[PDB]
Formats: structure tokens, C-alpha cells, sequence
């Protein structure tokens, strides 16, 4: 055993050691207790950053616990590999996505196997292939069949000067984001999968969820938005019939989610495209540049929740059914067509949006909930205006005195009796769009043919492969501009036609992959029956926070397709969550040659020759240059100071601030548990470790045993419950501190230190699993793995009596 700890002689044969016993190449085993360990798997873009170390860090500390105490763990890895940094990466280099792709992976590969991660790299999968992506086109072509997915015209954001389909995120002032051009919307045929048809199940599943973060079961209902309110028709009056057709003609329908504030209202408001807006704005060409504006804006949900809510009067005016009172129709900007009836009702005394929309034009407020002895301030908004729990009626007739269920119902009566209204349920919840134009993305197994519509491709040719000699070039998606792929025959008459030019949305490929992880050999179906029903389900998943709710619900959404279709039994994907915090790391900048700024990477700087100016901290990123690159922390540290500064400068939901500083005290203690070992051999050799009754052991050596199985103790709850691993690494340096002060001479002294140190080397093994493995091989001969998860003797934390 060398004196002195050298990573780069020892990390590599450990990993050799646990290549060679594939301790993680795990199969179907109804021997073991399974354990599905599962962290997101990575986009290639070229090399890991420090959020892919502590992701992954963190998998690897609890696999490696689970492993250690008898479970059949599996970790699995693979390749989010689709999307557009491959396209971008693809304009500027003028090489293929797949060749920048596949090189990209192969190099990310190595940096994962050097960091030691206990990965079954058998079940590797890459969402670019054709042997993945088939299945997703698979299950597309079912679901069409029966109606969950459906192809219909949608409006798109298009650049005509870039010539592409923007994101909403890349629209800024409605002009592009890299061209500056003003957007053109354009409506195009689309494909939807039907997730609305599951939004009951989507909800109430989310009962089984024991172990979720309840503030992502909220995050999940807010997104699906079910609410139980009221429709309502307000009639309109004689004298505001002028050009309208049809119902617009006979009354105004609203959906209310609060029908007992009915006799509060003072307004009603219409979408720009309601047959109102259109009706009244024919003679009167204000309304006319208010419909324009708001039909050129963003209807998206962050630039409308911030946007200045607007309006203008119509003159047109309706009436209300409950109360006689006679309303007048603004056109408002908030009102959206295509959102349930395209207009709304409005109650500015317990609506806080209708408040402060009253407030700006000087519109009635009218209370008709009170709460307790609270005063009523109709120029100052208060958070009971909209209580619900504890709201009695007022100023509502014969409904004063009721609470919100009973008057709602007393209003639905009384609504439904005279046919103005009745009850009914919505969702905020949209149908997924799953129409992408771009290229580096898997395509769309439909066929267009002009005899027999659009068919989807059978199930014998599928895959429809994605040809990957391709250099796209940022003047259209290429596959629309390639005749040699889209000319084809109809699968249903033979004749010409024309495949679909558009590819998948990305999240699909990760709405499924954890299952695919159980079979990705297997070609007769997306998973194996028998591996589906062993694995089951996720045990525990972690990842980001970056689109976690909109990949969340997907998966989720997936899963419960599976499911019917036969494929898997379970209901829910994931039991167990933990987003792991940002990495931030400080910024420094110097100005530029008229008024700016430029910033450079820390490694690429003088701390503590020009003066560099010394910013702020904030997450790595390419912003401000600031991302500190994991391949030079192993080249100088090892893998082990890597993974344990990450798990040992902040908890893993925390975000973990990076320091130069702290990377150096975690090599440094790495070496004292080095030097604590071989100073503990080369003072004796090896012992066989204290175990069994302790009577007659000194004050001194009992306590140190008290300290080691109380750590032991605390080191599994953080583990295991609490999955808090910056404290079991605390708690491990303080058994330590109390070894050091604790003479282990004696002859029982030796096997109370060989017990603390066989303890000390398999609580940390998941942390840092190349040091420990080495350790614990000098000081004992079985295998750690079998050696198992150190257990707790209470005998030893039975104090004296006095
Ligand atoms: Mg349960
Ligand atoms: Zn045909």
C-alpha cells in the first residue's frame, strides 16, 4: 500500500474491479429485491458540465446504498440525443447533427465511466437511432388509429426572413429573435395527442403519489387547471342585435368557476374575434385597431399574466338572468378565443383581475360576498374580496345569508329552471402539439396521399428512417426541401404521394425512455412484457428543474397510454422525486471599448495581468462565461474530490456554490482517510474487527463505538430518508475526530479501530467509491458488496448506569 493517495493509480483498476465482477450489469432477477434508480439521461452537447456531475453524483451515492444493502439496483444511461443545439451546432460547423451527435457521445461516455458511476452501460440507449425511435412512431401510428392523436390546423409563429417556425420564447416585440423581423402567423395542419381525454386520470393518479414533493402534485394540478363552475347565458338586448347571426344573435354565454358573485356582475368582456367585437367594431374604427392589436400579439400564458390588461366599450349591452340588470360588452385583451366560450363576466368586488380592471376605468364594483365583521373598501383591493371558504351572500335578493356551495346550486336552479345556464366542468389544460418543423427530430410515420387522406405508415415498414446525411442551413427545415425522402407510395392504394416533412417534439423521446431501459434489445414491441412487469416502475428519479413539470406530466401521460395499450401494468412512472439545485459560480468582467462589458471563464483568471473586475454570482452558464469545466476538476483532483465537493458543499436541492476553496478541502480530506488507514497498518497489519458483547471494554473505547454505530445510524437516515448527504459526510468526520483523539493501541483497542475504519470506508463507498473500494481491500478480503451496508449495534448505544 503506497503512502500517499494518488487517484490517477487507483480509480481506473477500481473501475476495471467492478467492470470485470459487471456488479452493474443487472437482468431480471426475482431473486433480489429490484431497485430502478433513475437519473435524466443528458443531451450530447459536446461535454459534460458540472449539473451533469451532481446529477449524476447523487443516482450514484443512492444506487450505490441500495446495491450495498441487497438490492438489484438499476442505473441505467442513455442519450437524449434530438433537438436543435445538433441543428445550430450543424449551420455552424457544416457537418452533419448525426456525425456531431454521435462524436459528442462517444466522448461524453468516457467522462462518465472515468467519474465511476455504477451505470449498467448493457442497457445504453440513443433516442437518434432508429432502433429507439421506431417504437415512439409505434405508438403514434396506434394512437392515431383510435383517435388520441389527430391532425388539425394550428396557428404557428413564422419567420419570413429566416423562413423557419418560431417558439413563442423566441418572439420578442413580435419580431423574431434572430432576425428581427415581424412575425407572420400562419395556421398550418398539425398533429395533437388528446391528453385532455386523460385529464381526470392525470389528476386524481396523483393521489397514489405518497412520496412526491406536494408542491409538485400542486405544480401538476394548477398546469391541468380543473375547475367546477357554471356556464351562463346572458341574453342580448333588443337594441344591440345589429349584424349578429345565428346565437351571437340571442344571447352572450360565459363560464363562471364563481356563480354565487352572479349578481355582483357590472360588465361582461369578449375575445377581439367574438362575433360582439366583430358586430360592434364594423362602424366604429377604434374597436377595429384594438381587435388588430390584440389579434397580433402573444397569446402566450408568461406574456399575458404580465401583460397590461386592456379594453374598450362596444355600446352593445346584455342582460343578466338572475338580477334584470343590463350590462354592457367590452372587447378586452385577457379574453382569449378558443379558451371555452371566448368571453367572461366580470366581478370587480372578489375578482382581484376585475378589480384592478374597474379600477382603471372607473367601472361599478358591486359586493355581494361578505366575510365576518370585514369592512368593504371599494377603492382598495383585499385578499378576502375573493374568499371562498368563508364567503355569506349579500345584495343578492333571495340568496343573501348562503355559503358558495349552497348558493352555487341555489343559482344553478334558478339558472337551469329558465334555461340560461348550467353547471359544467373545464380544464385549463391544452392538447399537447406534437408538430415540430425542423429536421434533427424523429419523424412522422404519416403518409399523404390524395386518394386516401392521411395514412398512417403500417407497422411492417416502420421505422420511417431519418436520413442522416444532412447539413441543414437556417432557410427552412430540410426535410420539406428533400424530394428523395418525402416522394413515396401510399401504404393503403400504391399510387404516389408524400410523406410528412415534420418531426416529433422532443419530449416524447423522454416520456418513454425509462421504459425502454428494461428491454433496449428488445424489437417486438416498445418493452418486453416479462422485464415491464419485474422493474415495474421508477423506485427514484432524479433530474433538473427546467421544463420538470411539462416532462413530468408527459411521462405521465405516456405511461397511462402503455398501459391501455397492454404494455406495461403499472399506473405511475416515478415514485420518488428530487430536483437537484443549480451550480453558481462567480463572474468577472471588463468593459468594453464604448459602454459594456465582456466576461471570461474563472479558469482563465488571476485570483487574488490587467485588473479583471469581479462580478456577481449566478448560475453557469455561457451568459457570462462562467462554466467551470468538470474535465479540468478530474485532471486535477481525481473523481472522487469531484463527487464528494458535490455532495458535501450543499444538499442536494440547495444550490451549490463553487469554490476553489472547497474543492481543495475535499482532496484534502480524501488523503487523511488515506493516511488514517495505512498509519492504522503499518502500526499492527489487519485484525479481524471488534464484534459481540462489549462489557469490559475501556470508557474510551466504548464511546468510540457509541460514536461509530450513532453514525452509522445517521449516515442511513440520510441516505435513505432524509437524502441529505452533506451531513453523512459531517457525521463520518466526526467519528473520525473522535478516533484520532481515542488511544486504539490495545489489543482490543486494534479491533474497536479495524470496526470504525471497515464502517468508515463502507459509509462513504457511495460518495466515493474509488478510495473506499481501495481502502477497504488493505484492510479485509471479502468483497465490500457482499460485506454489505454496515449494520447498527444498539448494544453499543446502551449507556453505563449511574
Ligand atoms: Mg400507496
Ligand atoms: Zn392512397
Amino acid at each position: 500500500m503506497q503512502e500517499h493517495y494518488q487517484p490517477a493509480a487507483i480509480e481506473p483498476a477500481a473501475q476495471k474491479k467492478w467492470d470485470d465482477a459487471r456488479i452493474s450489469n443487472v437482468s431480471e432477477d426475482a431473486s433480489k429485491p429490484k431497485y430502478y434508480c433513475l437519473s435524466m439521461f443528458p443531451y450530447p452537447s459536446g461535454k459534460l458540465h458540472m449539473g451533469h456531475v451532481r446529477n449524476y453524483t447523487i443516482g450514484d451515492v443512492l444506487s450505490r446504498f441500495k446495491l450495498l444493502n441487497g438490492f438489484n439496483v438499476m442505473q441505467p444511461m442513455g442519450w437524449d440525443a434530438f433537438g436543435m443545439p445538433a441543428e445550430n451546432a450543424a449551420m455552424k460547423n457544416n457537418v452533419a447533427p448525426a456525425a456531431w451527435t454521435y462524436d459528442n457521445i462517444e466522448y461524453m461516455k468516457t467522462q462518465l465511466k472515468s467519474l465511476g458511476f455504477a451505470v449498467d452501460w448493457e442497457r445504453e440507449v440513443a433516442t437518434c437511432k432508429p432502433e429507439y425511435y421506431r417504437w415512439e412512431q409505434w405508438l403514434f401510428t396506434k394512437l392515431f388509429e383510435k383517435g388520441i392523436v389527430y391532425r388539425k390546423n394550428g396557428t404557428v409563429n413564422w419567420d419570413p426572413v429566416d423562413q423557419t417556425v418560431l417558439a413563442n420564447e423566441q418572439v420578442i416585440d413580435g419580431r423574431g429573435w434572430r432576425s428581427g423581423a415581424l412575425i407572420e402567423k400562419r395556421e398550418i395542419p398539425m398533429y395533437y395527442f388528446k391528453i385532455t381525454d386523460y385529464a381526470e386520470e392525470l389528476l386524481n393518479d396523483l393521489d397514489k403519489l405518497e412520496h412526491w414533493p406536494e408542491q409538485v402534485k400542486t405544480m401538476q394540478r394548477n398546469w391541468i387547471g380543473k375547475s367546477r363552475g357554471m356556464t351562463v347565458r346572458f341574453a342580448v338586448s333588443d337594441d344591440s342585435k345589429q349584424g349578429l347571426e345565428g346565437d351571437y344573435a340571442k344571447f352572450l354565454q360565459v363560464y363562471t368557476t364563481r356563480p354565487d358573485t352572479l349578481m355582483g356582475a357590472t360588465y361582461v368582456a369578449v375575445a377581439a374575434e367574438h362575433p360582439l367585437a366583430t358586430a360592434a367594431a364594423a362602424d366604429k374604427p377604434e374597436l377595429q385597431a384594438f381587435i388588430a392589436e390584440c389579434k397580433a400579439g402573444s397569446v402566450a400564458e408568461a406574456d399575458m399574466a404580465t401583460m397590461e390588461k386592456k379594453g374598450v366599450p362596444t355600446g352593445r349591452y346584455v342582460v343578466n338572468p338572475l338580477n334584470g340588470d343590463k350590462l354592457e360588452v367590452w372587447i378586452a385583451n385577457y379574453v382569449l378565443w378558443g379558451y371555452g366560450d371566448g368571453a367572461v363576466m366580470a366581478v370587480p368586488a372578489h375578482d382581484e383581475r376585475d378589480f384592478e380592471f374597474a379600477a382603471k376605468y372607473n367601472l361599478p364594483k358591486k359586493q355581494v360576498i361578505a366575510v365576518g365583521d370585514n369592512a368593504f373598501d371599494a377603492n382598495r383591493w383585499q385578499e378576502w374580496y375573493g374568499d371562498k371558504e368563508n364567503g355569506v351572500l349579500v345584495n343578492s335578493g333571495d340568496l343573501d345569508g348562503l355559503d358558495f356551495q349552497t348558493a352555487f346550486d341555489a343559482v344553478a336552479a334558478k339558472l337551469q329552471s329558465q334555461g340560461a345556464g348550467e353547471p359544467k366542468t373545464q380544464y385549463r389544460l391544452r392538447d399537447w402539439g406534437i408538430s415540430r418543423q425542423r429536421y434533427w427530430g424523429c419523424p412522422i410515420p404519416i403518409v399523404h396521399c390524395e386518394k386516401c387522406g392521411n395514412v398512417p405508415v403500417p407497422a411492417d415498414q416502420l421505422p420511417v428512417v431519418l436520413p442522416e446525411n444532412v447539413v441543414p442551413d437556417g432557410m427552412g427545415s430540410p426535410l420539406a426541401k428533400m424530394p428523395e425522402f418525402y416522394e413515396t407510395s401510399c401504404p393503403c392504394c400504391g399510387g404516389a404521394a408524400k410523406r410528412e416533412t415534420d418531426t416529433m417534439d422532443t419530449f416524447i423521446e423522454s416520456s418513454w425512455y425509462f421504459f425502454r431501459y428494461m428491454s433496449p434489445k428488445f424489437s417486438d414491441g416498445m418493452v418486453s412484457a416479462e422485464s415491464a412487469k419485474y422493474w415495474g416502475a421508477v423506485d427514484q428519479y432524479i433530474g433538473g428543474i427546467e421544463h420538470a413539470i411539462a416532462h413530468l406530466l408527459y411521462a405521465r401521460f405516456f405511461t397511462k397510454l402503455m398501459r391501455d395499450e397492454g404494455l406495461v401494468n403499472v399506473d405511475e412512472p416515478f415514485e420518488r422525486l428530487l430536483t437537484q439545485g443549480m451550480v453558481v459560480c462567480e463572474t468577472y468582467y471588463r468593459e468594453n471599448d464604448k459602454g459594456g462589458k465582456d466576461w471570461i471563464n474563472p479558469a482563465d483568471v488571476e485570483l487574488t495581468g490587467l485588473p479583471v473586475v469581479i462580478s456577481g454570482t449566478e448560475k453557469m452558464s455561457k451568459s457570462k462565461n462562467n462554466g467551470v469545466d468538470p474535465q479540468e476538476l478530474i485532471n486535477a483532483y481525481g473523481a472522487d474530490t469531484a463527487r464528494l465537493f458535490m455532495m458535501f458543499a450543499a444538499p442536494p436541492e440547495q444550490s451549490l456554490e463553487w469554490s476553489d476553496s472547497g474543492v481543495e478541502g475535499a482532496h484534502r480530506f480524501l488523503r487523511r482517510l488515506w493516511r488514517t488507514v495505512y498509519e492504522y497498518l503499518k502500526q499492527g497489519g489487519a485484525v479481524k474487527a471488534f464484534a459481540g458483547n462489549q462489557d469490559g471494554l475501556s470508557k474510551e473505547l466504548k464511546d468510540l463505538r457509541h460514536k461509530l454505530h450513532s453514525t452509522t445510524a445517521k449516515v442511513s437516515d440520510d441516505y435513505g430518508r432524509r437524502q441529505q448527504f452533506n451531513t453523512a459526510i459531517a457525521a463520518v468526520m466526526e467519528l473520525l475526530n473522535q478516533y484520532d483523539k481515542t488511544d486504539t493501541g490495545s489489543e482490543q483497542g486494534r479491533a474497536v479501530a479495524q470496526e470504525v475504519l471497515e464502517a468508515a470506508v463502507r459509509l462513504l463507498w457511495p460518495i466515493v467509491p474509488h478510495i473506499c473500494e481501495t481502502l477497504w481491500s488493505e484492510l479485509n478480503g471479502a468483497k465490500l458488496w457482499e460485506a454489505g451496508w454496515p449494520t447498527v449495534d444498539e448494544a453499543a448505544l446502551v449507556k453505563s448506569e449511574i
